[PDB]
């Protein structure tokens, strides 16, 4: 989320390495849209049901299940993509990248 | 979340402090505040546990995925606890204010 963007900024790189990294982004960008989508949909499902009847209901129950699973999915996809970017780093840059990742996770960033 | 902070103000400002629906309102709030603090503590711990896994071994693993799932679950518990509370508070609000209350709620939900 902002986790994703934070880790991109911990990634030191010249003019060449950046253009290459951006080209490599598209695999994850799409995966992602696919997930920010289901989640944004599950939320609208939630809000729709509440504007209808602001009380718990089978629709609200189902929507919240959907919101949850989707947000987990999104963090998992983010992490997968973050470890792939880690693999493309020179060994000398790995410790700083790990530090940023661990500390962001620890304080609840995604 | 779910516009909670702002919904409570709508409460401070619809049922007067010379009303005593006030007392009941604040007791419900005390209970929710306590449940939230507990769930939040549990989310903080799931976050630490995910961070710990990654520090131990910075790569995707069943251990890291596991932690991820504990985090989603604590987070979902928090949203659910908050929503059911928000509904409870609405049911205790005089019909003359549900309109404005419902606005704030749906707004926030649609974000
Ligand atoms: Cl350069
Ligand atoms: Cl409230
Ligand atoms: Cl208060
Ligand atoms: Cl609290
Ligand atoms: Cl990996
Ligand atoms: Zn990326
Ligand atoms: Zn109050
Ligand atoms: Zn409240």
């Amino acid at each position: 989320g902002d986790l994703h963007e934070i880790l991109h900024e911990a990634v030191p790189l010249d003019a060449n390495e950046r253009e290459i990294l951006e080209l490599k982004e598209d695999a994850f960008a799409q995966r992602r849209r696919e997930i920010e989508t289901r989640l944004r949909a599950a939320n609208g499902k939630l809000a729709d049901a509440i504007a209808k009847n602001p009380a718990w209901s089978p629709e609200v129950e189902a929507a919240t299940q959907e919101v949850e699973r989707a947000a987990g999915d999104l963090q998992r996809a983010t992490l997968v993509h973050v470890f792939e970017m880690r693999a493309g780093l020179k060994p000398e840059h790995r410790p700083a990248y790990d530090r940023v990742l661990i500390d962001a996770l620890r304080r609840g960033s995604q």
